[PDB]
C-alpha cells in the first residue's frame, strides 16, 4: 500500500538557483518588482532624448498615412449596430464556398426580402468579434435582436450594394488582414512581397487548448506540415533571413498543466521534439508560445529537455517567450540565458509584453492568492519590458533577442538601447501580420532605421481565426494600447512619446498596484476578508504541501461524542480512505441514542447563557475560527483528501468555503443582530458527507451566530474533519455547551431531531431523509406552539443547455468539470446535458474524447482528476443505474479504470445518451451525465421539461445570443443560475446558494436570509427592500376598502411596501463576472386560514410577495372572497385536495396550536416538495404585522454570468 | 404612433420599416406557451408564424434617449391592452393571436 | 435651416395670430425646426424602396 502522499507533486526535476528564483517571483509584490526594473531600464539623458525624437518621428509617420469597415459605414450611413449586423452577414456569405452560389443568394433572395428565410446557426454567434472591429468596443454576449432588426433594416434601405461591399469587406479582412492567409501554402505566397523588403515571417497556425487527444493529434499534423511548407519555401536561408514557425503546447496536448506534468514530459515533449527535429533539418525556427501564466514554468521544463538533447545539436531555431507583464521575466531571462550557455544553443527569445492579461486577473481573484503573476498598471509592463531587452541586448553572443512590440516609444528606446554596431543575426524586431506593418515600414531598410522585423502571421480558415480573434484585437485595442493611443486624436505624440521609466521612478510609491483593482484578498472590501488559496502550479507551495500532506497523514485523527460534559464513550470504529480501505484515517467513537439525547437536554440548558452572549461577539468567535481554518488549511486539506476522497483542488475550495461561511455569517450578524432577534433554541444541524467540512461549518457557524446552542450530527462517512471543525469552534472561542459534536448515523440524527427542546433542524442531505425529518418535525411544536422550522437543502437534477452558439471547447470544459469534479458528488453537478442538435454531434465527440483524458485514482496524487465515491453502497447504486440505462439500449461511454482502483470505491466517469429527459427519473449521486439533444425551436418546451423533474438547484446555459438568455433565465426555475462558466462551486455571499421544489426549503446558504431562519423574529437583511409593488396586491388592497375591511386594506398595502419581491442586486466579485442576486415569487403558496380577517392577511402576504394561492376549501370562507377583481381572481384557486392541486412553495396557516399541529402533518404529507410552513393563531394575526414574515414568501435566485467569455474583459480595457 | 417618435413614419407607407433601435431581446411568454401549443397540432406554419412573431417583436424595449443633462429622457414599448380579432379562417385566427400575444396584448 | 434664419419674423406672426408670447413662440418654432429635422434623418435611417408612399 503506497504510503500517503509519498508521490503527491514531485517536480519534473530539482530546482536550480535559478529555477528557484524564477518561482520566488512568482506573486512578488509589485512595489518589490519595480524599482529594479527601473533601474536596469535606465538611460542616459542624451539616449532618452535620442528616443523620443525617433518615437516622434515614427509617431508622425504612422499619423500621416493613416478603416475599410469605417469607409463601409459612412459610404450607407450605418449605424454601429448596422455595421456589426452587415459584417455577421457577410461572415454567413461566405460560409457558401462556391463563388456564383453566394452571389446568386444576395442578388435573388437576401437583397430582395427575407434574409432570415436563407441564412440552425444564429447569423451573429460572432457579433461580439464583428462589434470589436466595428465600434472598439467589446460586448461578451450579442443583442440578437437588435442585430435582426439592423440587418432588416439595412438591407431595405440599401440593397444589394451594401451586401456585396460587405461581403467584399469580410472577405478581404478574414482572408488578407487577420490571417497572412487560409493555408500555409496560401501564406507563403503572400509573403514575398514583404521578404523582398527586409521582413522575414513566423508562421502561426493559430492552434492551442486542445480538448482531445485527436485535437491534438490535428493540431501535431497541421505544425508537421505547416514546417514542410515552410522550410521548402526557406530554401536555406536560414533562421534570421527565412521563415519560421510558432507553435502552442496546449495545442499539442490535451492535459498541458502542472498537474499532469508527467504526461506532458511524457508525451507531449516527444511530439515537440519531433517539430524541431523537422524544423532543424530544414533550418527554420521554431518558436514556443507563451501562455498563462501557470504554465510558464512547466514550459520552461520541455525548453531544458530539447536545449540539452543532442538530437537537435546544430540548429539554433529553438524559440521561446517570455511575457514582460510577467512579474518572473527577468528571473526567466536569466534561466533562459543560461541555459543557452550550458546547451551551446543560441535561444531565440522573443519578449512580448503578454496576451492574457485580464484573464490572469480573474484567475488570481477566483484562485484567492496572495497577489498576481502579472503587473497591474501598464506603464509597470512598459518598464519590464524595457528592462528585460537591456538584460537581452547584452547577451546577443548568447541568445538571439527578438523585440515584438507595436508600440513606437517601446520600439525607439531599444533602438537606441542596442546602439550603432548592428548585423543581421544580432537582434530583430517583430510586429502582428496586418497590424505592425505600418510601423515597421518606417523601420526596415536601409532608408529607415536598418533593423529586422519579423511578421508574426496567423495561418487558418474563417473557423479558426474567429476562435481566439477577440485575444487578439484586444491586444491592440484597448483603451491602454498603443495601437488604439494612436488613432485617438485626443492622445498627443507627447503623450504617446512618454517614457514610462522616468515616468514611474517619479510616482510617490513606484510600483504601487493599480487603484482599481482588488487584490484577492480584498474582493469584498471592508465587509469581510476572502479565504485565500493556495498556488497548486507553485512549486514552493506543492514542496511545502507535500509536507504538511504527508504530516496529516501521521496524526492519530478521532472524533468522538463531544457532549457539554465532556467525550462520551460509545462504539469506536475505523474511518478508511475511501479510495484505499488499506489506508486507515482515523477512529470514530459513535454517539449513543441515550447520549443524544441528553445532549439536547444539556444545549437546552446551556440556551441562555449563550443567547447572552453578544452577537458581536458571537460573530468574533467565528471570525477567530476563520483565521485558524486558514492557517491549518493545509492539514484541513490532506484529512479531506484522505477521509472523503477529494483531489486537493477540491479541499482547498471546500475549506476557502468554510472560512468564508464563517466570516460571511460574522458579518451578517454584525449588520443585523440585536437584542430582539431572540434565537430559536437548541439547533440540529446534520450535515452530508460530500462537503464535509463546509456545509458542517456553514449551517453550525449560522446557527451559533444567531444565539442558538447547536447539537453538530456529521455524515456517519465523515465524522473525522467534523470533529476537527468542532474543535476549532471551541478554540475559537465556543463554549463546549454551545457546540456538542454527535457522531453516527441516521438514528443519532433522527433522535436529535425528535427531541422535544430540539427548536429547529438544519438539514442539508438526500430529499428522501429530509422529508422523514419534515414527517418528524410535523409531530411537535415549539413551546410557543409554532412549527420547529427546519432548512432542508437537497438535490437537483441540474441540467446545461448548449445552443449552437457555444464555443465547444469553453463548453466541454465546463461540462467535464461540472459532471466529473468530486466524481460529480456535488448536490450541484451537471446530471443533464442539452445539445442542440445542430453542435450535438460534434460536442459529444469532444466530451467523450474529453472523459478519455481524466486520471480517476487515490486522491493522494496531483494528478488525479477524479477520485473514489464514498461507499460502496453509492458505488454499488450509481452501477445500478449505469447498467439499467445499458440495458435500455442506451449508449454508455466509460473511462476504463486502472487496476489500483480496486482497494477503493470508485465508479469511472460515464457518458450516457437519453432520448428524452424524462428517461431520468432519480438524482443519480455520481459521476454519470446523461446527454439530451433537441431542436432549436423546442428550446422552450425543453425548458419545461426541465422544471418538470420538481427539481430547482443549479442551471446552466451555454449561449453568446441575448434573446435565448433572456428566454431560457426568465422560464427555468432553479435558484443557481450560471451562463457560459461551469456550474459548480458556488462561493459564499456570491452565489448564495440553494434551490427550490424538490432541491430545498430555503432561504439560501451563504446569503442574507439565513440567519434570519434561526432566530424568532427576523431582522432586516443588509440591502432587503424593493421599491416596486406587486399589482395585484394593489388590486387586492383596493377591493377590501372596497368591502368595507379597512384595516385588513391597510394591512396589505403594508405587506406591499414590505415586501422585498423585486430586490435586485449585483454582489462584489471577481472581475470579468457578473454576480446578481434577485427576490422572485416563490410560486403558489397554500393558504389554510381559520378567520375571514386571517384569510386577507394570509393574502396580502402571499399576493404581496407575487405569489398565487390555493386556498383550503375546507375552512368554509369562500363567501370571504366574493367578486374580486379578476387580476386577483386569476391568483386565487381553492383546494378541495391540496395534493392534487400542488406543487406548493410555501403555506400560511392559521388556527390554534391543535389546528396547526394538525395541518402541518396534512402539509408534510403532501407529496414532492418541501413546504416552508408558516403559523399564527387568529390573535396573533391581529397583534403582530409580521405574523407571517415576507422574507420566506420569496424565492432567491442566483445569477452568475461570465462575461469574460467572449474572450476579453470589457471592464478591464479601461483599466490601464 | 407618437409624432416625434420612431415610429411614425412607417404608419405613412404601405410596408413600415424596422425603425432605428426597435427591437427587444424579451419574448412574451404567453406567445410562447401559444407557439408550442400550435407545434402539438401540427399547425407547423403558424407555429413558426407565432415564433417569428415573438422574435420581432419589440415588446420591453426600453431606451435612454439623448436629451439635456440634468434629465432622463425614456422610451418604452408595452403592450396596448386587448385588441379586437376579427378573423375569417382558422389560420388567420392563429396568426392574428401570434401577433397580438407576441406583443403583450390580450385579445 | 429657412426656418432657423427666419425664426424672429416667424415668432412676430405667430405673437400675433395665435395669442402666443415671445418664449413660446421660439419653443413653436424651434419645435417646427425640429420635426423636421428629425423626420430628415429618421427617413436616412430607414425608408427604402420596398417601403412605398400611401
Ligand atoms: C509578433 C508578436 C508575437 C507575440 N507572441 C505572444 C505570445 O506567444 N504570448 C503572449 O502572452 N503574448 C504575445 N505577444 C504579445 C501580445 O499578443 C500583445 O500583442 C502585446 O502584449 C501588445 O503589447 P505592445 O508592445 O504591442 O503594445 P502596448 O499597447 O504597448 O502594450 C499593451 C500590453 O500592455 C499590457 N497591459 C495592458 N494593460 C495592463 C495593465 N493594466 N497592467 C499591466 N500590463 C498591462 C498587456 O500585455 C498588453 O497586451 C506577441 C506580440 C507580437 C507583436
Ligand atoms: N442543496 C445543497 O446545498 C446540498 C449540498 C450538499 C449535498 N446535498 C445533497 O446531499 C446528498 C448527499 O449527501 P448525503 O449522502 O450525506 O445525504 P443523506 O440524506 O444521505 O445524508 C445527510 C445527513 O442526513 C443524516 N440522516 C440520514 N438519515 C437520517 C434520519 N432518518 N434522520 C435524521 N438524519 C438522518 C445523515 O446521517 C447525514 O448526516 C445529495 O442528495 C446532495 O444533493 C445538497
Ligand atoms: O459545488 C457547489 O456549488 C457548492 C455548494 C454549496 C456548498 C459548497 C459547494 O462547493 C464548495 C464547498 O461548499
Ligand atoms: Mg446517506
Amino acid at each position: 500500500a503506497p504510503a500517503p502522499f509519498a508521490d503527491f507533486a514531485p517536480p519534473v526535476r530539482p530546482q536550480s538557483t535559478l529555477r528557484r528564483a524564477i518561482t520566488a517571483a512568482y506573486r512578488r509584490p509589485e512595489t518589490e518588482c519595480l524599482p529594479p526594473l527601473v533601474e536596469a531600464a535606465t538611460q542616459s539623458k542624451e539616449i532618452r532624448d535620442a528616443a523620443a525624437s525617433t518615437a516622434r518621428k515614427l509617431i508622425e509617420a504612422l499619423r500621416g498615412k493613416h478603416s475599410g469597415v469605417e469607409g463601409l459605414v459612412q459610404e450607407y450611413s450605418l449605424s454601429s449596430q448596422e455595421g456589426v449586423a452587415l459584417m455577421c452577414l457577410a461572415e454567413a456569405l461566405l460560409r457558401i464556398p462556391d463563388t456564383a452560389t453566394r452571389d446568386a443568394l444576395i442578388r435573388d433572395k437576401i437583397a430582395d426580402g427575407n434574409w432570415k428565410s436563407h441564412l440552425s446557426r444564429s447569423l451573429f454567434v460572432n457579433a461580439a468579434t464583428w462589434g470589436l472591429v466595428v465600434t472598439g468596443k467589446l460586448t461578451s454576449t450579442v443583442n440578437d435582436r437588435s442585430l435582426a432588426a439592423a440587418l432588416t433594416r439595412l438591407i431595405s434601405r440599401c440593397g444589394e450594394p451594401v451586401i456585396r461591399r460587405g461581403v467584399d469587406m469580410a472577405m478581404r479582412m478574414m482572408g488578407e488582414q487577420f490571417v497572412t492567409g487560409e493555408t500555409i501554402r496560401e501564406a507563403l505566397k503572400r509573403s514575398k512581397e514583404l521578404e523582398e523588403k527586409g521582413f522575414s515571417y513566423s508562421y502561426d497556425m493559430l492552434g492551442e487548448a486542445a480538448t482531445t487527444a485527436a485535437d491534438a493529434e490535428r493540431y501535431y499534423r497541421d505544425y508537421e506540415s505547416a514546417i514542410h511548407a515552410i522550410g521548402k519555401a526557406s530554401a536555406g536561408r536560414g533562421i534570421y533571413e527565412g521563415p519560421g514557425i510558432s507553435i502552442k503546447l496546449s495545442a499539442l496536448h490535451p492535459r498541458y498543466s502542472r498537474a499532469q506534468a508527467a504526461r506532458v514530459m511524457g508525451e507531449l515533449l516527444p511530439r515537440v521534439k519531433a517539430l524541431a527535429l523537422l524544423a532543424k533539418n530544414y533550418d527554420i525556427g521554431l518558436n514556443i508560445d507563451a501562455e498563462e501564466a501557470d504554465r510558464l514554468e512547466l514550459s520552461l521544463d520541455l525548453l531544458e529537455v530539447l536545449c540539452l538533447d543532442g538530437d537537435l545539436s546544430g540548429w539554433n531555431g529553438m524559440g521561446f517567450v517570455v511575457q514582460a507583464y510577467g512579474k518572473r521575466c527577468p528571473f526567466v531571462l536569466d534561466f533562459i540565458i543560461d541555459l543557452a550557455r550550458r546547451s551551446g544553443r543560441r535561444i531565440m527569445v522573443r519578449l512580448v509584453k503578454g496576451a492574457y492579461w485580464d484573464a490572469e486577473i480573474k484567475r488570481a481573484q477566483l484562485d484567492g492568492l496572495a497577489d498576481f503573476p502579472v503587473f497591474t498598471r501598464k506603464i509597470h509592463t512598459d518598464v519590464s519590458y524595457i528592462a528585460c531587452a537591456a538584460k537581452l541586448l547584452a547577451a546577443t553572443d548568447v541568445v538571439f533577442p527578438q523585440f515584438a512590440t507595436h508600440n513606437a516609444q517601446t520600439l525607439a528606446a531599444i533602438y537606441h538601447m542596442a546602439g550603432k554596431d548592428f548585423h543581421v543575426g544580432k537582434y530583430e524586431f517583430q510586429c502582428l501580420h496586418g497590424m505592425g506593418e505600418p510601423l515597421y515600414e518606417e523601420v526596415v531598410g536601409r532608408g529607415k532605421l536598418d533593423r529586422p522585423c519579423r511578421i508574426y502571421a496567423p495561418v487558418g480558415t474563417h473557423e479558426t481565426l474567429l476562435a481566439y480573434l477577440v485575444r487578439r484585437l484586444l491586444e491592440n485595442g484597448a483603451n491602454s494600447s498603443f495601437v488604439h493611443r494612436i488613432n485617438d486624436p485626443k492622445v498627443s505624440i507627447d503623450e504617446l512619446i512618454a517614457d514610462p521609466v522616468e515616468v514611474v521612478r517619479a510616482m510617490p510609491v513606484v510600483g504601487a498596484k493599480h487603484d482599481r483593482i482588488a487584490l484577492p484578498a480584498e474582493l469584498f472590501g471592508d465587509a469581510r476578508t476572502n479565504s485565500a488559496g493556495l498556488d497548486l502550479s507553485n512549486e514552493e507551495t506543492l514542496a511545502s504541501l507535500t509536507e504538511a500532506l504527508r504530516e496529516s497523514a501521521a496524526m492519530k485523527w478521532t472524533a468522538l461524542p463531544q457532549l457539554a460534559t465532556g467525550p462520551a464513550a460509545g462504539e469506536t470504529r475505523t474511518v478508511l480512505n475511501p479510495g484505499d480501505h488499506r489506508d486507515v484515517v482515523g477512529s470514530v467513537t459513535e454517539t449513543s441514542e441515550e447520549d443524544a439525547r441528553r445532549a439536547v437536554r444539556l444545549a437546552a440548558d446551556a440556551a441562555p447563557d449563550w443567547a447572552a452572549v453578544p452577537p458581536s461577539e458571537r460573530a468574533a468567535c467565528l471570525d477567530r475560527a476563520a483565521e485558524l481554518m486558514q492557517a491549518r488549511m493545509p492539514t484541513l486539506l490532506g484529512l479531506i483528501i484522505r477521509e472523503a476522497g477529494k483531489s486537493a483542488l477540491n479541499a482547498i475550495a471546500e475549506v476557502r468555503e468554510a472560512i468564508d461561511f464563517l466570516r460571511y455569517y460574522a458579518e451578517q450578524t454584525r449588520r443585523t443582530l440585536g437584542p430582539g432577534h431572540g434565537p430559536l433554541g437548541p439547533i440540529v444541524c446534520i450535515s452530508p458527507w460530500n462537503f464535509p467540512l463546509a456545509i458542517f461549518t456553514g449551517q453550525i457557524a449560522a446557527a451559533l451566530v444567531a444565539g442558538n446552542p447547536v447539537l453538530a450530527k456529521p455524515a456517519e462517512e465523515t465524522p473525522l474533519i467534523a470533529a476537527e471543525g468542532v474543535r476549532i469552534l471551541r478554540e475559537a472561542g465556543i463554549p463546549a455547551s454551545a457546540l456538542q459534536l454527535l457522531p453516527g448515523d441516521g438514528r443519532v440524527g433522527a433522535a436529535l431531531v425528535a427531541a422535544a427542546e430540539t427548536a429547529g433542524v438544519m438539514f442539508t442531505g438526500s430529499t428522501e431523509v429530509a422529508r422523514l425529518i419534515q414527517a418528524q418535525l410535523a409531530d411537535r411544536l415549539s413551546p410557543a406552539g409554532r412549527p420547529i422550522p427546519l432548512i432542508a437543502e437537497t438535490g437537483g437534477q441540474n441540467a446545461m443547455i448548449v445552443d449552437s452558439s457555444a464555443l465547444a471547447e469553453q463548453v466541454v470544459g465546463d461540462v467535464i468539470t461540472s459532471a466529473f469534479d468530486s466524481a460529480g458528488q456535488r448536490c450541484s453537478a451537471l446530471r443533464v446535458l442539452c445539445l442542440q442538435e445542430d453542435v450535438a454531434d460534434r460536442i459529444l465527440t469532444m466530451l467523450k474524447g474529453a472523459l478519455h483524458e481524466l486520471h480517476i485514482g487515490r486522491t493522494d496524487r496531483l494528478s488525479v482528476d477524479v477520485g473514489p465515491v464514498i461507499t460502496s453502497e453509492a458505488k454499488d447504486n450509481i452501477e445500478k443505474h449505469i447498467e439499467r440505462m445499458r440495458g435500455l439500449g442506451r449508449k454508455v461511454e466509460q473511462i476504463g479504470l486502472a487496476s489500483e482502483t480496486g482497494v477503493g470505491t470508485f465508479v469511472p466517469p460515464t457518458i450516457i445518451e437519453l432520448e428524452k429527459l424524462s428517461d431520468l427519473q432519480r438524482e443519480v449521486f455520481g459521476p454519470v451525465l446523461h446527454v439530451i439533444r433537441y431542436r432549436r425551436d423546442d428550446l422552450d418546451r425543453l425548458v419545461d421539461d426541465v422544471n418538470a423533474t420538481g427539481y430547482g438547484l443549479t442551471f446552466g446555459l451555454h449561449t453568446r445570443l441575448d434573446e435565448t438568455i433572456a428566454h431560457v433565465t426568465s422560464r427555468i426555475k432553479a435558484g443557481n443560475l450560471y451562463i457560459n462558466r461551469n456550474i459548480i462551486g458556488a462561493v459564499v455571499g456570491v452565489q448564495p446558494f440553494g434551490g427550490r421544489g424538490l432541491s430545498g426549503t430555503g432561504p439560501k446558504a451563504g446569503g442574507p436570509l439565513y440567519l434570519g431562519r434561526l432566530v424568532t423574529t427576523a431582522p432586516v437583511p443588509p440591502q432587503h427592500s424593493s421599491v416596486h409593488t406587486d399589482p395585484v396586491l394593489l388590486d387586492f388592497a383596493k377591493w377590501l376598502d372596497g368591502k368595507g375591511a379597512r384595516a385588513e386594506a391597510e394591512a396589505a398595502r403594508n405587506a406591499g411596501s414590505s415586501s422585498a419581491l423585486g430586490l435586485d442586486l449585483e454582489l462584489p466579485g471577481p472581475v470579468g463576472e457578473r454576480n446578481l442576486y434577485t427576490l422572485h415569487a416563490r410560486g403558489r403558496i397554500l393558504l389554510v386560514p381559520a378567520t375571514e380577517s386571517g384569510l386577507y392577511h394570509q393574502l396580502a402576504a402571499a399576493l404581496a410577495t407575487g405569489n398565487s394561492v390555493a386556498i383550503d376549501a375546507a375552512s368554509g370562507l369562500q363567501a370571504s372572497l366574493k367578486n374580486l377583481p379578476q387580476t386577483v381572481g386569476l391568483r386565487v384557486s381553492w383546494s378541495k385536495d391540496w395534493a392534487a392541486d400542488g406543487p406548493f412553495a410555501g403555506a400560511l396557516v392559521e388556527g390554534d396550536a391543535e389546528r396547526i399541529r394538525a395541518v402541518n402533518k396534512a402539509i408534510a404529507a403532501l407529496p414532492g416538495p418541501l413546504l416552508l410552513v408558516q403559523a399564527a393563531s387568529s390573535g396573533e394575526i391581529a397583534r403582530n404585522p409580521d405574523a407571517y414574515c415576507l422574507n420566506w414568501l420569496v424565492e432567491e435566485v442566483s445569477a452568475s454570468i461570465n462575461t469574460a467569455a467572449a474572450g476579453g474583459n470589457a471592464s478591464l480595457m479601461a483599466i490601464g
